[PDB]
């Protein structure tokens, strides 16, 4: 019932793209440090996205989730190209909390109910691409390349259905902006889904978090405004409890 902020990391071969303004770290491109410091400075949880090529993916994959699992006792979870059972539970065993899925959940929704049956509902989360249509709002997959033409009132309906425990409702319109979050778009999913709602895409100032919340979200995930410290933490979530956003401060 509290809300999370949680820092999205975009990595490739155990580095973090693009890095990171933070000069008091040994190494600001470390995607485990900068984790650990996150965690320190008030981040709810962490979301790692990876895009190392195919075929040192796997390991790589594998060896970013161990390092993290030591140093940080904060919820995280990875993605990034998962497109089976048997790689989400190679990451979950190895030291995730949560897989994050979405091409291969729509191409294959008991991917969804497969994954929960082994690690609970609370394991899976599913990213889910949106973006107006000709009026309507339309699922996209492969990193929004392409329009699936199923409405994003089905889907979302189908995803808790399936057995997914979370939804991150990432809106297209708004993702590589900083115009603020698609506060239409989360409105229009709330009263469909029991879930917990993760805003994604568009952040760019504290008040966007308070209007995301406003909204219905659950929690809100941010990049590199967070990365590049437009935003800082503690002021952040100084900033939403402030306005009566109920947010963690202090075998």
């Amino acid at each position: 019932l509290a809300k999370r902020i949680i820092a999205a990391l975009i990595v490739k071969d155990g580095r973090v793209v693009k890095g990171s303004n933070f000069e008091n770290l040994r190494d600001s491109g470390d995607p485990v440090e900068l984790g650990k410091f996150y965690s320190e400075i008030g981040i709810d949880e962490l979301s790692f996205w990876d895009i190392t090529a195919s075929v040192e993916k796997r390991k790589t994959m594998l060896e970013l989730v161990e390092k993290v699992a030591e140093q940080i006792d904060i919820p995280f979870t990875v993605g990034g190209g998962i497109h089976d059972f048997e790689t989400a539970s190679e990451l979950i065993l190895r030291g995730a909390d949560k897989v994050e899925i979405n091409t291969a959940a729509v191409e294959n929704p008991s991917l969804i109910t497969q994954i929960a049956q082994t690690f609970g509902s609370q394991a899976v989360v599913v990213y889910i691409a949106a973006k107006r249509v000709d009026g309507e709002f339309m699922v996209f997959t492969y990193s929004g390349k392409k329009n699936t033409g199923i409405l994003l009132r089905d889907w979302v309906v189908e995803v808790e259905k399936r057995g997914a425990g979370e939804i991150v409702l990432g809106s297209i319109d708004r993702l590589g902006t900083k115009s603020g979050y698609d506060t239409e778009m989360i409105r229009f999913v709330r009263p469909l889904t029991t879930l917990p709602i993760i805003a994604h895409g568009g952040a760019g100032k504290m008040e966007h978090f308070l209007e995301a919340f406003l909204a219905g979200a659950d929690a809100a995930k941010a990049n590199s405004v967070l990365h590049f410290r437009e935003i800082d933490v503690r002021e952040l979530k100084e900033y939403l409890k402030k306005h009566g956003v109920n947010v963690r401060l202090e075998h």
